[PDB]
RNA sequence: AAUCUA
């Protein structure tokens, strides 16, 4: 039991009790919250070849959750908030495991109690670093999370429910030794960037103090590692001969500015095709993986070598240049509002959709209900359809992805969403084409749907995404000298080092997502980031505000309406029918709901006029 | 763009500006109402043994404005209408696909607006055709598809949403070039053959426009077909090899009119086992599934030459013959209605329950998984259980042919379905044996059931199947020689060109379905084959009408009563309970459905008489 | 057609009208009650190296066949009764098929109809077994299936269900030829072991009366059965030659009473490595599985030996030995109750959550007639999450034996449950280790963690699983000598002929699971193994009293609290908002649950006194 | 998905 303070904050660190027959195992309690987290590696070699490794956080119980109707719905019983908080934790334990550990990992997270005070996502990540390290996986270093907020002026870290309710700064900060950080994830109230920098400052501060109070914990446990019977990277000989092979090739094709997308992943195709016939013959012993990740690592070092040397990209363009950017709005007359969001090869399209406020959060089933409230009343869907990408997938279900950037984009936009709004406000972004940041092209694009619907936010919001390309020496493992990408392409973020998504206003940030596939990054290198990105933000914002500036006077005269409709106490039984059989019959020919506000009058949501007009005509023949 | 012209209809074809990735892409447009398809084909060949074309049609309700209703405030499943009309996609585009195209193939269909009065439904089968066309994915000739309706006696193409509810006929054609006809689907208000067929013909003549419609726009974007690595087709002398292998072993299995269902495949199995063991001798080098298929492509060859030379079929009937029809009602006494049809080797039992009207208007707002009503109290669900066929399956959901089949078979009785009828109608049909056309005698079982439960239907309701057998000219592909068969076996399914399943009464047409194997069949070959069905239709039902011919005078004495209690208001607090908790717990464990009327008066709904008896019960005691 | 009296109740049997597609096929009715059962087995061997039969019992209506529910299928599935069922019908024909017939099976029921008195639970195990016995499928002896309850002190055979609502026992008996026993099933409201025992008795002799009414009509159809392509039983002469390599080494693992369940695990597989290189070179040409399997015969064979002969468990105890036992209660402050049981080296820690009456429902007609509502307002949810194995497994979802198994922990519990309980009662078991019963594991710590709640439980809850280790006669099939295990490990489980899963207070059974690996065995057996277990749960019921003898006095101080707000009726309109908008959103920001009592009236229930608070500031600001 | 050192 190692004890770690985090200024007034408290957090105990317990493990050998619980759950001792998995691999590693650990208990983290701060006040009355208690988390148990647990990791399993098998070990054998998985088939797939690449690192897999799965994060379940699950909630025992919201106030009481018992358990899902049936088998079916119980694989549905995955809540949104769930798969966020186990897409974070995924994010900061992923970078700090092994190359080429190709073997089935879960971690999984089972809340023991929870106060209502404390948050358990951010005990859940050091549960998962303290359960990795006392196990004998392989995991490089522990990792320490801290959530810091800004409530009236001061941070705080880990701060209570209440105290976030009132903050203007959701940060969460994961960060590994010697002063690096491995994640961050962040939602901000339209903040300064002054003021968001300085939180990463003090969170960083933080996590160092929990990787030394981890530290003890595992030198007084006795930790030992397993070796794993195989390490799956190419050997060094294999990969200098691929180097030798298609050094020239692969050059000439990144330097080849005339190619698109699909150009140029057909041109580096067509050179692997013939390294692989060649590299087998050479090395008929070699596995046939081996073949395949060589070229990958060759490739990979030719990309970022151009970059790293000449200072240009794939594309021709500089570190600070954006692709180019056309941004349509009112494409289609039915929809509320609609926009078509173009960047470079990625195409998104944005609709705007107004319904009831009663139709809009609230559930006729209470305990379903909780966690599916919204604030503002506002919510963004984010679909990634497979012909995105000329591809083909099942289009059953939200996957963890799609999840995962709906919540960002959503993040980005709710500073700007106006209260009291008289309707629910539901985005729904659809990727036509994928070439780069999706979801901060979904940013652009329902900020431009928002303003030709008509609803007055406060201010546009643009997102763009900073990649990274570092030089590594393996002697020290430090970062000599590094590039920053403006509005990185798809194949910069597969060969890069981090996909430092960042969003928001050209007067302040409202979301952040990075996104780091290195062992941790210095901390310059992140304020970097975001300086860089702010630049190419107002860019981006002065090519969006020629299509449109400023939200349109008024909602499309085809939107939705809300009246009220007088019904006497004489007919009420009639009119409501037996059990409200009528009203539950006219909501489903027509797509009006009516709700009942008094005992003599009726809220009646129209969707639309012609369905008004439908409606309308059913009151009137049963009045009679 | 390419604008074509049905009748006052106008039709808007684009493409080239949005999802510019897939392999092909589309918009329609007519009206306000856009929808965009994509066609998205593999280049490289899958590892089944056929075709995998998968059609996924998605409402994506924010198109028409009320997208969420559920607490996810996300579609979740797939609703009924969308699988229908991927099935009816399906039907229009797969007979054009070339043979031996064994590549995974998607099409899917994004809703980007829908105006609430141009069906999305048609614009997506047309979509699916353009985007075909201009993809490189090779199909064959552009495929027209309209909506025939009939409105005061006048047919009308593309009906709006208010005349498609004012329609005694609602047919939906696909037209291929030469005015042939690739998919037929439809389902009348008992209409006259006259009046039905002069609709299919008109609909012919406007899927032609469409055509050349296409055809402009395929000209003016230059159209170049891949080239597939290989098309999956035996070699042609493997197949006539097989053929003088197994020509007499078949012929003779084939003209034994003492085999059954099971007898028969047995003898053709054995025949298949002893042909592949001295193929693989012979071609060593041959694929395996070569092997296996040009038994298929020998078999039906042999099966479809004795009916075309002989006009004798597998079982001895000629081409008008029916096979064994035995009915048999009243199963069970405490079923309200209940029938058992046997047509030769299919059995099918059908059962009837009445249940309460609040039971029927389930919709998306109120149930996340089931949206809308039926017009008419009254649906019909269709099993297909495993051991029909001595075989094993899952039985869990997730079946679009049972969907499919239960819908064909709902629409046949639909028509004859009273109004007003006090309790909701619930038809379940099982397949126990499987031979044949067994959605068709769901809809004979069906209405034989209907009637044996009391309720007063119009009139009964036969359906029957008519296959077909065509000699196409080897290098023209004009069709020669047809024969028509009545109450095709399964076999004659699976070697025949089409499964013509038309059902309706005696006087006139309820429904019909067409699913055609070849790539388009001549407008004589189907209007043959109706008249051809009105023939049998009335000697089953002259069968059906000994075992029963009209409704029984009332319904069982064991089946549903509704009848109302009063409650004081004194007592109304501890009746209904906290928040409706005594109503609702007593109507879960005695089975009533409890519903208020007035301030005073409540609706029981009691399925059986028995359980009135328990609820009144409960009743007495609470009123104490 | 052959029908068969039970007492006042009368079984028809039929077959040969419906789905003669089928390998076999058949009709049981009862009263006015059809159950029809298909039985279908393919003719080619899986490559699943196990017998791979499903069950499956589907019915078309809720709430005794009056809630038409077969249309909500698509989208919402099979109910929890439907998988319990599934579940024993399962147990009463798996053990009787032959060994080595690793061949897809599918066993499925489709209630024709169903009356509302006769269950059709009952009629589905008979249907299996005719149409089992009529098929072509290799099959054992017919099984005759009876359900046993204690009304006003008689024993009823079948009993209809409005007798099973005032019957103090609910217990299936699924018996074999010889009176031999296949599946026990039973929950009891605390009755006698000597009631108990008797009604056992009479169950089996029930179902000899349907065995015999079986082989009448099987004689008179005139079955044939298959002769199946290949039965994957080890060969005899691979099987000893394993034993000559593996006997010494197995036998010291066993013997050694140091080791732990990895520890042992990882020595016998430590051995089967070994033995499994050598057994290739000796055989090159068999079947790689057969070479697995041959080793499984010879470790199983080892491990019954040193029962048998020396009357000596594997970990050092005896016979009648149990495991160490720990248990603790009160280690987190906001659960409303918890504790951790610990049995030898399995762990289960246990919540109570108190929640409102009100949540039981599910706020839609069919979908609470489906799921059904507890009588007791008392349910048990019970996971076994992969890391209890160190395994990796899909965490989402509840598999078959997890549902059985939170259904038998809570047919245990049920009986001590007290009545006109203020606050729904959810009992959360969850195996952080399994080495054991982890179930019956989850009844001990259950019950530990309703007294710590300070639910007023009538007497305190343990459970034990008897093992079973028998010498039967190579071709006799007698059972020549047997012995019974207390608290069976894993592998003792696994290499045991029975698992005998048996629950109750200090005066009483109150829940039996009785699965059973062999062809049936004699109800001396039986009845030996509830006297057994009756020792057992003494010596742990002391234990449990020790950590906490009774209920504490009342509820933790942060627990749920009902209250009640009275508003006017001009501020009734804005309190509830539009169409209930503000109760809703009261309830989605703080989690109190607000329903309305009369005109006047709401009642509050909040889980904690924080939530009343903030809540009750809600309530009076909107007024 | 069933069975499964649960």
């Amino acid at each position: 039991a190692v004890a770690v303070d985090l200024g007034n904050r408290k957090l105990e660190i317990s493990s050998g009790k619980l759950a001792r027959f998995a691999d590693g195992s650990a208990v983290v309690q701060s006040g009355d919250t208690a988390v148990m987290v647990t990791a399993v590696s098998k070990t054998k070699p998985s088939p797939s070849q690449f690192m897999p490794l799965v994060v379940d956080y699950r909630q025992k119980a919201a106030a009481a959750g018992r358990i899902p109707t049936n088998y079916l719905r119980r694989e549905i019983g995955t809540s949104d908030k769930e798969i966020l908080t186990s897409r974070i934790i995924d994010r900061s334990i992923r970078p700090l495991f092994p190359a080429g550990y190709f073997y089935d990992t879960q971690v999984l997270c089972n809340l023991l109690a929870v106060d209502g005070v404390n948050e358990p996502d951010v005990l859940a990540i050091n549960g998962a670093s303290v359960a990795l390290s006392l196990s004998d996986i392989p995991w490089n270093g522990p990792v320490g999370a801290v959530r810091i907020g800004i409530i009236d002026g001061e941070y705080v870290v880990n701060p209570t429910r209440k105290e976030m309710s009132s903050s203007t700064l959701n940060l969460v900060v994961a960060g590994a030794p010697k002063s690096q950080i491995v994640m961050l994830e962040a939602s901000a109230e339209n903040i300064l960037q002054q003021d968001f920098c300085h939180a990463i400052k003090v969170g960083v501060k933080y996590t160092q103090q929990i990787i030394q109070g981890i530290q003890q914990l595992v030198k007084e446990t006795g930790v030992t590692k397993r070796t794993p019977q195989k390490l799956f990277t190419p050997s060094p000989e294999i990969v200098k001969y691929t180097h030798k092979l298609a050094m020239e090739r692969l050059y000439a094709v990144f330097t080849d500015y005339e190619h698109d997308k699909v150009s140029r992943d057909e041109a580096v195709n067509k050179i692997r095709l013939d390294t692989e016939e060649q590299l087998k013959e050479k090395f008929p012993e070699a596995d046939p993986y081996e073949i395949i990740e060589s070229f990958n690592v060759v490739a990979k070092e030719v990309f970022r070598s151009i970059v790293l040397n000449e200072y240009k990209r794939c594309d021709g363009r500089d570190l600070t240049s954006l692709r180019n950017v056309s941004c349509e709005v009112d494409m289609f007359k039915t929809l509320h509002g609609s926009a078509l969001f173009q960047r470079g090869q990625t195409q998104v399209l944005c609709t705007v959709t107004f319904d009831s406020l009663e139709s809009g959060i609230k559930s006729d089933q209470v305990i379903t209900a909780i966690n599916g409230i919204k604030d503002k009343n506002f919510m963004l869907h984010y679909e990634f359809p497979p012909y995105a990408t000329n591809e083909i997938g099942k289009v059953t279900g939200l996957n963890r992805r799609e999840l995962g950037h709906g919540a960002l984009a959503e993040k980005a936009l709710y500073p700007v969403i106006p209260r009291d709004f008289p309707f629910t406000i539901r985005v729904t972004s659809e990727v036509l084409e994928s070439n780069g940041s999706s979801s901060m092209a979904s940013a652009c694009g329902g900020s431009l749907a928002l303003m030709d619907s008509g609803v007055p936010i406060s201010s546009a919001v643009a997102g763009v995404a900073i990649g990274l390309v570092t030089k590594t020496d393996p002697e020290k493992g430090e970062i000599e000298d590094y590039r920053l990408l403006t509005d990185i392409l798809g194949i910069e973020d597969y060969n890069g080092d981090m996909d430092f998504k960042i969003a928001g206003t050209n007067k302040g940030i409202t979301a952040l997502q990075a996104d780091i596939k290195l062992p941790g990054i210095p901390i310059k290198i992140v304020m970097e980031a975001i300086q860089q990105a702010s630049v190419a933000k107002k860019e981006i914002l002065q090519i969006m505000n020629k299509t449109i500036s400023k939200p349109r006077a008024s909602r499309k005269e085809n939107g939705p309406v809300v009246e009220t409709v007088q019904v006497p106490l004489s007919k009420r039984a009639k009119f409501v029918g037996p059990g409200g059989y009528n009203l539950k019959k006219l909501q489903a020919e027509t797509g009006v709901t009516i709700s009942q506000v008094d005992e003599e009058t009726f809220s009646v949501f129209a969707p639309t006029p012609s369905a008004m007009h439908e409606a309308r005509d059913f009151i009137t023949e049963i009045c009679k």
